[PDB]
């Protein structure tokens, strides 16, 4: 199945600068957010559509990763797609884990993240354990990134 949520947060902060930092910036920000993250490495591809990084953590006591693939992006339209495709945190009902997202203009020179995330469930069913996840799945990467740029504009 493919089950779709649409999340939206609104952010101070600039929207080419929200964008940049959840795009061209993240493989360095990221460690630096979220600890156990030691690194984020390009395993295929040159960074446009079709990159594939691998997400390096030891999430208490052994390094193991995520894999992430990028799908497509448009810095001309602040719009991003990437999915979770492999390795550890990708619960075991889900093929994959898709968001499409976009930088808006909102008022005071802020911006808003529109976030659409869709579940791609090996099932007809999307398990009551990741639909009462797909909360920190949701927003949790692009809360911790503008929070960064947020408290270190000058990084």
């Amino acid at each position: 199945g493919i089950f779709a949520f649409e999340n939206e947060q609104s952010s101070t902060v600039a929207p080419a600068k929200l964008y940049k930092a959840l795009t061209k910036d993240s493989d360095e920000i990221v460690p630096k957010v979220i600890e156990p993250i030691q690194s984020v490495e390009i395993v295929e591809g040159n960074g446009g559509p079709g990159t594939i990084k691998k997400i390096i953590a030891i999430h208490d006591g052994h390094t193991s990763f995520v894999l992430h693939k990028l799908d497509a992006i448009d810095e001309a339209n602040l719009t991003y797609n990437y999915s979770i495709i492999g390795g550890e945190g990708l619960d075991e009902s889900l093929e994959k884990i898709s968001y499409e997202s976009k930088i808006l203009p909102g008022p005071d020179g802020g911006s808003i993240g529109k976030i659409n995330v869709k579940f791609h469930t090996k099932g007809d069913v999307l398990s009551e354990t990741v639909r009462d996840q797909a909360k920190f799945k949701g927003l949790g990467l692009f809360k911790a990134i503008e929070g960064y740029v947020l408290a270190h504009p000058d990084y």
